[PDB]
């Protein structure tokens, strides 16, 4: 047999037996991958066909990892179910390379600028290889960003009805308000990101839609007339009738205190990444910096390049199915 499985903590794991010694770090575990001889992260989806939210997702999840190639986005190298059929299809384990940390971790370490910015550079390229296929993500969030300790960073996810078993305060103003949106949707939530590495606490945390607007607006102020404008009918007159903020402006809003600044340079540094953040954090998307000038941006283009910047798209979803539906496709899919 070309499986064995053990149990980790609550779930039990049947995977190929170049896996082993299998840890959890998320469901998920780290393992040594005998073949290849480093070691791997492997994802246990158990029945993603179980209704159509899971199966939509594990699908699109499935196609993209296989054909989107960008060091900033997970690659797949190994897909497989032990269940031998169709009809005892069971569960699907993905594997790809391990990484160190999550960026919630991250996050709470205080971080020179020279890493700061480095990944908030590789945010940004792994958004614009999405973007340049047709992708955006819409739902960028720390605990889909994975780190190497070298400070490589790669996204885990490809991002956006009910589930019977999520995160929101990353999104945008645009996906709140369920609103429509362009590229620069995402440029929001790498804001949200950056403004949490620095202030060290969410920016807009919320038991729901209602409170998290509500701490947007308590920060940033409401939005200009024009804004408004563009908002439904139904949206509009409850964001219109919602309680007004002159807002705050950014020094305040990140007070130098936040900042490495004891040098020149960190001084230096901590005005451009205030700059940045006030760019970004913006919440009509017709003033919100696109993605391609963020990389412009000083405190980002010290690490521009070509190559990672500017790289070839994915050549490539938007679909409905029943329970047995999505199982097949999915089956097939898992075999090629
Ligand atoms: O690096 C990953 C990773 N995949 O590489 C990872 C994954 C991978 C998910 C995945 C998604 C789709 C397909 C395949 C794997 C999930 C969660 C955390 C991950 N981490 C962070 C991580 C790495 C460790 F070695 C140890 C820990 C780590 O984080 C928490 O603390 C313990």
């Amino acid at each position: 047999n070309q499986f064995y499985s053990v149990e980790v903590g609550d779930s039990t794991f049947t995977v190929l037996k170049r896996y082993q010694n299998l840890k959890p770090i998320g469901i998920v575990c780290a393992a040594y991958d005998a073949v290849l001889d480093r070691n791997v992260a492997i994802k246990k989806l158990s029945r993603p066909f179980q209704n159509q939210t899971h199966a939509k997702r594990a699908y699109r999840e499935l196609v993209l990892m296989k054909c989107v190639n960008h060091k900033n986005i997970i690659s797949l190298l190994n897909v497989f179910t032990p269940q031998k059929t169709l009809e005892e299809f069971q569960d699907v384990y993905l594997v790809m390379e391990l990484m160190d940390a999550n960026l919630c971790q991250v996050i709470q370490m205080e971080l020179d600028h020279e890493r700061m910015s480095y990944l908030l550079y590789q945010m940004l390229c792994g958004i614009k290889h999405l973007h340049s296929a047709g992708i955006i993500h819409r739902d960028l969030k720390p605990s889909n960003i994975v780190v190497k300790s070298d400070c490589t960073l790669k996204i885990l996810d490809f991002g956006l009805s009910f589930m019977m078993t999520v995160t929101r305060y990353y999104r945008a103003p645009e996906v709140i308000l369920g609103m429509g949106y362009k590229e620069n949707v995402d440029i929001w939530s790498v804001g949200c990101i950056m403004g949490e590495m620095v202030r060290h606490k969410i920016l807009f945390p919320g038991r729901d839609y209602i409170d998290q607007w509500n701490k947007v607006i308590e920060q940033l102020g409401t939005p200009c007339p024009e804004f408004m404008k563009k908002l439904q009918p139904t949206v509009r007159n409850y964001v219109e009738n919602r309680p007004k903020y002159a807002g705050l402006t950014f020094p305040k809003l990140f007070p130098d205190s936040l900042f490495p600044a004891d040098s020149e340079h960190n001084k230096l540094k901590a005005s451009q990444a205030r700059d940045l953040l006030s760019k970004m954090l913006v919440i009509d998307p017709a003033k919100r910096i696109s993605v391609d000038d963020a990389l412009q941006h000083p405190y980002i283009n010290v690490w521009y390049d070509p190559a990672e910047v500017e790289a070839p798209p994915p050549q490539i979803d938007e679909r409905e199915h029943t329970i047995e539906e999505w199982k097949e496709l999915i089956y097939k899919e898992v075999m090629n």
